[PDB]
């Protein structure tokens, strides 16, 4: 229901993040303690691409001004940020990463 095969599970590296372009949306995939999660690959604060980089635990650090989001809830943690980032449901199925894009 807007569910889409988006990547192989093992394309997302332990503890790190990757960027994908898919159906015209740029998306970040994250590996956090055995689970996969997803957000927009664009920082809400500026023209910054979250896939590069720095994921520490469940916190992703913007490469620009070091704003940080909780990857599981999309909530903004520290300044400069003011706006939460959009999250997308994922399920892992037969080694595939599925996304609910709206
Ligand atoms: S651009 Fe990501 S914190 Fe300002
Ligand atoms: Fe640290």
């Amino acid at each position: 229901e807007n569910w889409i095969d988006a990547a192989a599970r093992d394309e997302v590296p332990e503890g790190d993040v990757i960027g994908i372009n898919i159906v015209g949306k740029e998306i970040a995939l994250y590996e956090v303690a055995g689970e996969i999660y997803a957000t927009d690959n664009t920082c809400t604060h500026g023209a910054a691409r979250m896939s590069d980089g720095f994921l520490e635990g469940r916190e992703i650090e913007c490469p620009l001004h070091q704003g940080r989001f909780d990857v599981c809830t999309g909530k903004a943690l520290c300044t400069p940020l003011t706006q939460d980032i959009k999250t997308y449901p994922v399920k892992i199925e037969n080694m595939r990463v599925m996304l609910k894009l709206d």
